[PDB]
């Protein structure tokens, strides 16, 4: 089943490569030009407006609608 919509366990992969963005997570030598453009986790690319790490399918129909678009964090 799929529900939480969070972090899911990891499996040991084999016969693939670690990822460049040095990301616990390793795809192989096709996937990988598939992993770092929107799924990779540390693809280092954070929102400027509720600042929050997302993918590239996420931060770029997020641009427009972010969850926070004004109200931010406390001290900070
Ligand atoms: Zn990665
Ligand atoms: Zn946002």
């Amino acid at each position: 089943g799929s529900s939480g919509s969070s972090g899911h366990l990891n499996t040991c992969s084999f016969n693939v490569i670690p990822c460049p963005n040095r990301c616990p997570m390793k795809l192989s030598r096709r996937d990988l030009p598939a992993h770092l453009q929107h799924d990779c986790p540390k693809r280092r690319l954070k929102c400027e407006f509720c600042g929050c790490d997302f993918s590239g399918e996420a931060y770029e129909s997020h641009e427009g609608m972010c969850p926070q678009e004004s109200s931010g964090p406390s001290s900070g």
